[PDB]
């Protein structure tokens, strides 16, 4: 159980960052949720860790380029095989980061993984249009963040405190614009 | 010229009610501008008019109802030819409209509707979900209001009042977002 293996977030933090307003401005971080599981979805999670950056380049300090050296020095204290990882993200990813991961998922065959998006970012410029391609263009796989992902985050990465996931009015309206968007760009 | 053809509405009226945020509710009514004309549409609009019903059922007094009636009436008038009729609504049509839209639809192959929508109504609601499906059956054209859409409707059916249209802000973000939705739930 991954609640004492990351250092949960602060219940407060959780619930402003991941508001899946589509268009949202005042969030100048991104928060990302990661887990490590093997060839199977069924086993135990195997690792997980909650990475913080903000916005503003270098796009060398995002969150999503703590994990890339992160998970490095880590694939080398474990064995050979192939892994599962799945992101819990609050913004999308930015268009330097999303050639990064392409970068990384094509030279390392062995990993495969999934990005939960709450909010895409950016959603309008073309050129962060081309960058939620260019990561299932990788092998990525793109989703937008539901209920059940949303409750599943909480549960897993939060001061619970047993509490259970309380979710806003809205969510699903928002939940269906945002789908639909990411269909729509990632279609070709 | 058709600004003369109405009786025009108040522009204070139409940035309220015409605004394209894709969630509201604080708005009790619905605006349909109406426009019919002939096989070739570099001619004039042979008739225009501005229809408003309250969103709450019975369906019978709902703007793209009243509209149905009238041009029952209307069509009487004049010598049976080909008409394509466009409406910029500012709500999109409930589920039992949309029914009697793609019956009427399919009774006359000389009449075809094409639909502008400002909004999408209850867009994450099942059922009016598949009610867009339908008038995309029985012919009916299906499309966003982005910003040509919004001026030219200022221009034919608002009391211009000598103060040019003023776009709100997030106008085309907006519409990206309502164009994604609309697309996808017409393939689904
Ligand atoms: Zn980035
Ligand atoms: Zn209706």
């Amino acid at each position: 159980q991954i609640r004492n293996m990351v250092e949960p977030m602060d219940p407060r933090t959780f619930v402003s960052n991941f508001n899946n307003r589509p268009i949202l401005s005042g969030l100048d971080t991104v928060w990302l949720c990661c887990e490590v599981k093997t060839k199977d979805p069924s086993g135990p999670p195997l690792d997980a860790k909650i990475f913080q950056g903000k916005v503003y380049p270098k796009a060398k300090y995002h969150p999503e380029m703590r994990f890339l050296r992160w998970f490095h020095k880590w694939r080398q204290l474990h064995h050979d095989q192939e892994y599962k990882v799945t992101w819990y993200v609050s913004w999308s990813p930015c268009t330097r980061c999303a050639n990064s991961v392409a970068t990384f998922l094509a030279k390392d065959p062995k990993v495969t993984l999934t990005i939960f998006v709450a909010r895409l970012y950016y959603f309008w410029k073309p050129d962060y249009q081309q960058a939620l391609r260019i990561l299932a263009e990788a092998g990525a796989t793109m989703k937008i963040m539901n209920y059940n992902e949303f409750q599943d985050c909480w549960n897993k990465f939060v001061d619970g405190r047993g509490k259970p996931f309380k979710p806003w009015n809205n969510l699903p309206k928002h939940y269906t614009l945002l789908q639909a968007t990411l269909g729509e760009l990632l279609r070709h």
